[PDB]
């Protein structure tokens, strides 16, 4: 149950593909340029699998389900090329980044435009509730990025509350709204809202181990992310004084424990995805909460 | 009219439109939160709002959404004054995104599909003209005449879709929406043409041996621009007689532009 999701995913995540390089038709070359480097670049598509998956796996039928999953990659695509920029990083998972390639201002300026275009394929749906669940997603994503900004600093319980609050509320977004379009019971909205919350928790932890094994960012500016935290009087510095360049090699001490409490979500998500019809998409989804991690 | 009348009265829409800001910025970070009373309520004309709650009650509007759409408005200013002032900071970048996001949370709390379909291409064409006039600089050649197409679908597209929904937003007649459609079409472009007056080089304007660089050298004080932006003008006060103290305004506020 790993490469039978793209199997069984392929005929479906072929549109959105096709539909997120239908967007970029701008008669302003260098969107379409920008656009066309990081979308073609090499891409897990998660989100987009996710609400593909979804839809179908609640009996969706139709097509707009693809839509709803080409938007999504736009808000995450237009997402990275503004963390490449404030992350002031060089190269994104293989090749250089967009502002590398580009320059500042048209990576984060085609990020507008291709994350308003997000929104005008969003409005085309002609679902308010899609769209209030969603621009609360993206907006509530953006704040935080904004008070990590302005405040450094951790009890478990709080720390995990704002990933699920927060950082990874647009995988819930991704699988709630995907069945908002297909007309699906309340008990199944849940589910899919539950399911995405706790799976792009384990991703966002299981993302943050990864940093460690582009390897060491988080420590190079003080980041507390779940593995740092637990004679380390040197780690707690780092955090409250927002720098640890320098210390990727005298770091390993203890050394995870995370891998374990990135799974409890892992199958806490699987969990919440009993309450559809067992059919091969829910098998497919829940396939992928145990590859995330 | 002019600037005391319109002022006067706007004033209690505009505090509505205020507190709708405030409301709205009224978060935990201290950034946003002091953004909501520094460089906005207060100091700046603040046309764009005025044009939101002038357009609407100019077409016999009495509903309060009118005032959501004037702070959205601006709020989609400041977020690409923001995403323009970037080599860029991450502030910048971030609390832009904040209230982009914000705007748009704010159009679709409206429950009109309609501006939310207006609305959405509009942003969608003023970030398509930042990028453009992004390639369009030191670039004194490709520019030609074409530069109209940059300033309408920056800076005259959001006066468009402003009035033009809050036309929709009010239940107008289809030739009442494309009178305020063109009104914001017109002004904002006569708006861009008399703000491109002076004092920033590197920055291909309409006024035009050239070199176009970076560096403060300018003294040849030998205005068209000036004349061609007052004619817009007049095409934008032209269609509005499809009337009121509203309208007066509008056409007063147009006036006022080309001073
Ligand atoms: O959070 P990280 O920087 O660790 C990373 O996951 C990328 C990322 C994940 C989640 C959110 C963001 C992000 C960063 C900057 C700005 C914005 C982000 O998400 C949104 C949504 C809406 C507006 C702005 C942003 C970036 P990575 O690929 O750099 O490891
Ligand atoms: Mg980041």
């Amino acid at each position: 149950n790993l490469e039978k999701i793209n199997e069984l995913t392929a005929q479906d995540m072929a549109g959105v593909n096709a539909a997120i390089l239908e967007q970029l038709n701008s008669d302003v070359q260098l969107i379409n340029q920008l656009g066309y480097y990081i979308v073609s670049g090499g891409g897990k598509r998660i989100r987009p699998m996710i609400a593909v998956l979804a839809a179908r796996a609640v009996g969706y039928e139709g097509n707009a389900h693809v839509t709803i999953a080409a938007l999504i990659e736009f808000i995450h695509t237009a997402t990275l090329l503004h963390d490449d920029v404030v992350d002031e990083s060089d190269m994104r998972r293989g090749k250089a980044t967009a502002n590398a390639a580009f320059g500042n201002a048209a990576s984060v300026l085609v990020g507008d435009f291709i994350y308003t275009r997000a929104f005008q394929m969003m409005t085309s749906l002609g679902s308010l509730k899609v769209l209030e669940v969603m621009s609360e997603a993206v907006n509530v994503i953006a704040e935080g990025e904004v008070l990590q900004l302005m405040n450094v600093n951790i009890t478990e319980e709080n720390y995990m509350r704002v990933i699920y609050s927060k950082t990874a509320r647009l995988f819930e977004a991704a699988a709630q709204c995907s069945g908002i379009l297909a007309g699906c019971t309340p008990e199944e909205e849940k589910g899919l809202q539950d399911y995405g919350r706790y799976l792009g928790t384990a991703f966002q932890l299981i993302d943050d181990l990864l940093d460690y094994n582009n390897v060491g960012d988080d420590l190079n500016e003080g980041k507390p992310t779940l593995p740092l935290l637990h004679q380390a009087q040197m780690i707690r510095t780092a955090i409250e004084q927002g720098n640890g360049r320098h210390l990727l090699e005298p770091v390993l001490e203890a050394m995870e424990w995370t891998r374990q409490r990135a799974e409890e979500e892992a199958d806490k998500a699987i969990a919440a995805l009993q309450v559809l019809p067992d059919t091969p998409w829910r098998e497919a989804l829940i396939g992928l909460a145990h590859i995330a991690v």
